[PDB]
C-alpha cells in the first residue's frame, strides 16, 4: 500500500535525521561534542538543545540494533557515543559525582558540561537505558573477537550504571516525562531488564555482578504492584488516573522475542499488557478533536496521558508509534508460539476488534486466529497511518502534533521521534532485537523486600579504540 512505501522512504529519512543530530559532525547540531546525541536542534521555544541520558540511550540502542543487522557504517557513531559517556559519567553535576548519585542526572549541555538550573532530577531510568545500549554493542564486540574493547572499555562503563541502578531503584525520582516525583512503571521495568542483561554480560567478560543478581528479582517483585486489576498504573505518588503511554513504552522496550505472553514482565502479548493497551488508547478517544468520529475498532492519535497540559496536551508521534509497536511485537510472539489465547483479562481488547471473541486458546491454523491477527495488524497499521498523515511533507517528525488540526508543534526534528519510527517499522517487518534473558528472569519472589545493594564505581578513561572492522 502507500503505507508500505511511505515507511520504506521514511525509514531512510529517520536514519539520516538521527545522524544530523549527533555531534560533532551532525549537520543540525554544530556545537555538540563527539558522540553527543542532541534531543532536537531547536535552541528556543522550546530549547531542546541538550543531551538527555534517556533519549541518547534509546536512540543508540536503536542504532546498535541496525548496526548488528548490517548497517556497518554506524560503527564510528556508536564508538563516539561510548567515548562521550566515559566523560559524562565523571561530570560533577547537581545530582552528584560519579559515585555519589551523578549518574541519575537527566540532561547535560551538548559540550559535555553540567546543566545547573532547576530540573526534575534525578531520573533513574537513564543509567538503565544507557547500560542496555552499551551492553548490546559489547555483545557484538565479544562475538566478533574484539574482547579487549568489550572487557576494558564497555564493561567498566556498564558496571558504573548497573551499580547506580542496584543502589537506588527503591527510591523515588522523576518519571520519564520529567514531571512526577514518585515511583514509575517504565523506570522500574527498564531497570529490571538492565540488571538481568548486565549480569549476563558481566559473566561473559569473565567478571560478575552480584548486585545485579540480588536486586533483579526484588525489582521484579515490586513491578507486580503496578498492575491495578484493569490496567498498569503509570506512577505511584500521583493524583492522575495512571493511564499513561509510559506503560506501553515500558512494554515495547523490555520486549524479548524469546518470551511468551508473560504477565510478570508485562510482555507485549501478555493479557495484562493487552488489557492495558485498550485502557490507555481509549483514554484519548474523546479528548482530541482529531479523534472525533472514529469507532472503537479504529486507531486514534495517542498522547502521553489524558491529564497532560504540556503545550495544552496533544498527541505525540512517539506515543502513537508505541501503540502500534506493542501490537507488531504481539503479532510476532503469537506467530512464533503458533497460538493466541484470550482470557477474561484481555477479552475486551479482542472483542473491540473482533466481535466474535471468546475466551479460549486459538491455534495459528484456526479460523479465529486468522480473523484476529488480521484485525490486529489493521488496527496497528492504523496508528502508523495517523503518523504518516501528520508528518511534514519531507518526512520531518516533531515532538507533538496538534490535538485539533494535527499540525506539528513543540520541538522540531525530535531524535526520539525518528528512533520510534525505526523500531515500529522494524517490528512491523518482524525484525526483532536480541533477547535479554527474560525467559530466566520472570519468576517472582514469594515476598518483596524494600532493599538495595551497593556495587562499585570507578572512572573509565578511553585511551583508544582498536581498529575495529565491521563487515
Ligand atoms: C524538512 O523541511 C523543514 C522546513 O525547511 C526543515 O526544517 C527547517 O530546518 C531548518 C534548518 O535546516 C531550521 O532552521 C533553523 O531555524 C531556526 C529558527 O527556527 C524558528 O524560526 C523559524 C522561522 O520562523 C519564521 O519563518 C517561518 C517561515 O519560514 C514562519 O512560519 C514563522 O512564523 C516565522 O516568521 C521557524 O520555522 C521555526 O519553527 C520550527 O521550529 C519550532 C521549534 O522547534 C517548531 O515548534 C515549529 O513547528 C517548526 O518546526 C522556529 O520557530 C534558527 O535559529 C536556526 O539557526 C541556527 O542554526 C543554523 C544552522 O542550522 C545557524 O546558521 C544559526 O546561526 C543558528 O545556530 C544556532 O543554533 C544551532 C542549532 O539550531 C547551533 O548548532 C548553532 O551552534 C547555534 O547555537 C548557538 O546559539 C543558540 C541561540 O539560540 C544557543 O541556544 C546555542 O546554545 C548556541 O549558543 C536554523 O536556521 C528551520 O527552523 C526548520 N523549519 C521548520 C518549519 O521546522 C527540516 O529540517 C526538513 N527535514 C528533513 C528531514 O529534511
Ligand atoms: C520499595 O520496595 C518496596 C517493596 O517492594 C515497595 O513496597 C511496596 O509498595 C507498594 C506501593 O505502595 C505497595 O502496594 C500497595 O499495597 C497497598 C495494600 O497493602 C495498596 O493499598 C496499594 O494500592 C495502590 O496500588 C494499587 C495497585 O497495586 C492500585 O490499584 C490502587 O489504586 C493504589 O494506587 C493508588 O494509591 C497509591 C498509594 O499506595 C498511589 O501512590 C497511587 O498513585 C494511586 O493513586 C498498593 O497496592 C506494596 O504493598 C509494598 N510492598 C511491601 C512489601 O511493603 C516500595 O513502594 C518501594 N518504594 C519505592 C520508592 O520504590
Ligand atoms: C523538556 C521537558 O519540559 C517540561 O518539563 C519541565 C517543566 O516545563 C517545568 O515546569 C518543570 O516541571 C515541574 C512542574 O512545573 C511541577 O508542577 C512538578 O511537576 O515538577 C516538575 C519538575 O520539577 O521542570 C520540568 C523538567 O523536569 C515538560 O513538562 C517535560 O515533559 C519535558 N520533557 C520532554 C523532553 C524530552 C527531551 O526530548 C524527553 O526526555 C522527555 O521524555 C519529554 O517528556
Ligand atoms: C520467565 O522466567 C521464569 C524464570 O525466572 C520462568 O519460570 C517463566 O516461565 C518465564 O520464562
Ligand atoms: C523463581 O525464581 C525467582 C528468582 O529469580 C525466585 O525468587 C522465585 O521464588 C522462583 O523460584
Ligand atoms: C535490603 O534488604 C535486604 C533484605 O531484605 C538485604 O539483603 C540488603 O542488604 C538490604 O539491606
Ligand atoms: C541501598 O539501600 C539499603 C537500604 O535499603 C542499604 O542497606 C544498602 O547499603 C544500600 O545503600
Ligand atoms: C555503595 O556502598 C558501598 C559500600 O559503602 C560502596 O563501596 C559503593 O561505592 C557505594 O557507595
Ligand atoms: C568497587 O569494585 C571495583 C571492581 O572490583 C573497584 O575497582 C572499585 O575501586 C571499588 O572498590
Ligand atoms: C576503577 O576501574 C576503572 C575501570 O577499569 C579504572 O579505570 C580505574 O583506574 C579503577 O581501577
Ligand atoms: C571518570 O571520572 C573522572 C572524575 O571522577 C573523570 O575525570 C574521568 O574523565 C571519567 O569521567
Ligand atoms: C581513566 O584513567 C585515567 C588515568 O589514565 C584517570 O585520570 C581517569 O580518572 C580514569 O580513571
Ligand atoms: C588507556 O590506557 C592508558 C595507559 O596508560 C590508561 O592509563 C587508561 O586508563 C586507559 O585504560
Amino acid at each position: 500500500a502507500t503505507l508500505d512505501s511511505w515507511l520504506s522512504n521514511e525509514a531512510t529519512v529517520a536514519r539520516t535525521a538521527i545522524l544530523n543530530n549527533i555531534g560533532a559532525d551532525g549537520a543540525w547540531v554544530s556545537g555538540a561534542d563527539s558522540g553527543i546525541v542532541v534531543a532536537s536542534p531547536s535552541t528556543d521555544n522550546p530549547d531542546y538543545f541538550y543531551t538527555w541520558t534517556r533519549d541518547s540511550g534509546l536512540v543508540i540502542k536503536t542504532l546498535v540494533d541496525l548496526f548488528r543487522n548490517g548497517d556497518t557504517d554506524l560503527l564510528s557513531t556508536i564508538e563516539h557515543y561510548i567515548s562521550s559517556q566515559a566523560i559524562i559519567q565523571g561530570v560533577s553535576n547537581p545530582s552528584g559525582d560519579l559515585s555519589s548519585g551523578g549518574l541519575g542526572e537527566p540532561k547535560f549541555n551538548v559540550d559535555e558540561t553540567a546543566y545547573t538550573g532547576s530540573w526534575g532530577r534525578p531520573q533513574r531510568d537513564g543509567p538503565a537505558l544507557r547500560a542496555t545500549a552499551m551492553i548490546g554493542f559489547g555483545q557484538w564486540l565479544l562475538d566478533n573477537g574484539y574482547t579487549s574493547a568489550a572487557t576494558e572499555i564497555v564493561w567498566p562503563l556498564v558496571r558504573n550504571d548497573l551499580s547506580y541502578v542496584a543502589q537506588y531503584w527503591n527510591q523515588t525520582g522523576y518519571d520519564l516525562w520529567e514531571e512526577v516525583n514518585g515511583s514509575s512503571f517504565f523506570t522500574i521495568a527498564v531497570q529490571h531488564r538492565a540488571l538481568v542483561e548486565g549480569s549476563a554480560f558481566a559473566t561473559a567478560v569473565g567478571s560478575s555482578c552480584s548486585w545485579c543478581d540480588s536486586q533483579a528479582p526484588q525489582i521484579l517483585c515490586y513491578l507486580q504492584s503496578f498492575w491495578t486489576g484493569s490496567y498498569i498504573l503509570a506512577n505511584f505518588d500521583s493524583s492522575r488516573s495512571g493511564k499513561d503511554t509510559n506503560t506501553l513504552l515500558g512494554s515495547i522496550h523490555t520486549f524479548d522475542p524469546e518470551a511468551g505472553c508473560d504477565d510478570s514482565t508485562f510482555q507485549p502479548c501478555s493479557p495484562r499488557a493487552l488489557a492495558n493497551h485498550k485502557e490507555v488508547v481509549d483514554s484519548f478517544r474523546s479528548i482530541y478533536t482529531l479523534n472525533d468520529g472514529l469507532s472503537d475498532s479504529e486507531a486514534v492519535a495517542v498522547g502521553r496521558y489524558p491529564e497532560d497540559s504540556y503545550y495544552n496536551g496533544n498527541p505525540w508521534f512517539l506515543c502513537t508509534l508505541a501503540a502500534a509497536e506493542q501490537l507488531y511485537d504481539a503479532l510476532y510472539q503469537w506467530d512464533k508460539q503458533g497460538s493466541l489465547e484470550i482470557t477474561d483479562v484481555s477479552l475486551d481488547f479482542f472483542k473491540a476488534l473482533y466481535s466474535g471473541a471468546a475466551t479460549g486458546t486459538y491455534s495459528s491454523s484456526s479460523s479465529t486466529y486468522s480473523s484476529i491477527v488480521s484485525a490486529v495488524k489493521t488496527f496497528a497499521d492504523g496508528f502508523v497511518s495517523i503518523v504518516e498523515t501528520h508528518a511534514a511533507s519531507n518526512g520531518s517528525l516533531s515532538e507533538q502534533f496538534d490535538k485539533s488540526d494535527g499540525d506539528e508543534l513543540s520541538a522540531r526534528d525530535l531524535t526520539w521521534s525518528y528512533a520510534a519510527l525505526l523500531t515500529a517499522n522494524n517490528r512491523r517487518n518482524s525484525v526483532v532485537p536480541p533477547s535479554w534473558g527474560e525467559t530466566s528472569a520472570s519468576s517472582v519472589p514469594g515476598t518483596c523486600a524494600a532493599t538495595s545493594a551497593s556495587g562499585t564505581y570507578s572512572s573509565v578513561t578511553v585511551t583508544s579504540w582498536p581498529s575495529i572492522v565491521a563487515t
